[PDB]
């Protein structure tokens, strides 16, 4: 058999239904989401970190002069200072007194912390969405399995064949450009490709964690060594990675709508309850039984004892019933007013039983259906005083 419906995209609660083909006894289907992962497709543009300005030793070219060349280093800086006469330990340095020479040489590179703490700049496309469902039907125990959310791909949970999706809405918490740092992700909308602005977010952009070409823009500027002393002073804007790491906005783990955490390894968005899931289950024929051996149910009445429209199962009702034969058969309320905790009941001779339920209505109007027959419990005027509520 094959039963189709639509269920809500909510994780913790189960979705219950009664699938029934005439001639056979109904079987209770109960399928519950556990995970719901809208996983986009990401490619790593670069990883930005805090820089380090390495300074190879300055060559002091006594009497004469030493012009330099340009070199293939990131943010490399030449300039030569004139008239230094430096003073090392235990004497002066090369008394020419108009040396016309000094070589301040500074260039940017990755720091040792760059391999431990870096912010990766991912681009984002729509990608895919999947989940992991847990299903029970009839008498078979709970069985769970990862399943794609789309109309095409089926899934073998036990023996029954499952098809869910596509998701009723294409909304995703992410957007075209995101930044991953640590365990968290930020919707920083403008990672820069090869155009850094000297210390905002992108100032040392490395195409990967080990690229041998680090686009460095830090306004590295060399300065005169004053009063005749050998050192390579410089002055650059503070790190942009440090600035972003300091004054970032809130993460997307804490401002994402629809209440979803953000797993990082596939860069998922777990349990983000929005929309609906079309559902189509294919149950084995063996799961059904001939209606001859199941309890026929007639001479039925439903008295509501007491209830309250809270999230939890704040409801009790009792149905009186005149038996046909002893057995065990299911319950389900297909209406949207009430949701019933109990799945199956043992009907003995004159079996009158009770069931608990939850509702959001002041005066309910749900109709219970117990083992191939329907009884309407109008319900009483119930008082007031995380779970399933229609609330319409």
């Amino acid at each position: 058999y094959e039963h189709t419906a639509v269920m809500p995209n909510k994780v913790g609660i189960p979705y219950k239904a009664l699938v029934e083909r005439p001639g056979y006894a109904p079987v209770h289907l109960q399928i519950q989401l556990v995970n719901t992962r809208i996983i986009p497709s990401t490619n790593l543009e670069y990883i930005t970190c805090k820089y380090k300005t390495k300074v190879p030793s300055p060559v002091v070219k006594c009497c004469g002069a030493t012009q330099c060349t340009s070199k293939p280093h990131p943010d490399y800086q030449c300039q030569v200072f004139s008239g230094v006469y430096p003073f090392m330990y235990g004497g002066a340095y090369c008394f020419c007194d108009t040396e016309n020479t000094q070589m301040s040489e500074a260039y940017v590179e990755r720091s040792e912390e760059c391999s431990i703490d870096h912010a990766k700049a991912y681009k984002v496309h729509t990608g895919t969405v999947q989940a992991m469902v847990n299903i029970t039907y009839g008498s078979v125990s709970w069985r769970s399995a990862d399943v794609y959310v789309n109309g095409e791909t089926p899934a073998k949970i036990g023996d029954a064949k499952l098809i869910i999706g596509p998701l009723s809405s294409a909304w995703s918490p992410f957007d075209n450009k995101v930044v991953v740092y640590g365990h968290e992700v930020y919707n920083y909308d403008f990672p820069e490709y090869g155009t850094g602005k000297a210390g905002s977010f992108g100032d040392l952009q490395s195409r990967t964690s080990t690229s041998n070409d680090l686009y460095a823009n830090t306004n590295l500027k060399l300065q005169r060594p004053q009063a005749g002393i050998v050192h390579t002073p410089f002055t650059q804007v503070p790190s942009g990675f440090e600035r972003w790491k300091k004054d970032k906005g809130a993460p997307l783990n804490d401002v994402a709508p629809f209440g979803c955490s953000i797993a990082l390894e596939p860069l998922r968005a777990e349990n983000c309850a929005v929309g609906s899931i079309p559902i189509s289950i294919d149950i084995p024929d063996a799961a059904f039984t001939r209606i001859s051996e199941t309890p026929t149910v007639s001479d039925l009445e439903c008295k509501i004892t007491e209830c309250t429209y809270a999230f939890d199962f704040g409801g009790i009702a009792t149905v009186a019933y005149k038996s046909s034969k002893a057995g065990n058969c299911p319950i389900h309320s297909p209406s949207g007013v009430a949701v019933i905790k109990e799945n199956d009941v043992t009907l003995a001779e004159s079996g009158s039983f009770t069931f608990h339920f939850s509702t959001a209505n002041i005066h309910p109007a749900f109709k219970l259906q117990v083992c191939t027959s329907a009884v309407t419990c109008k319900g009483d005027c119930k008082p007031p005083k995380q779970h399933t509520e229609s609330f319409t």
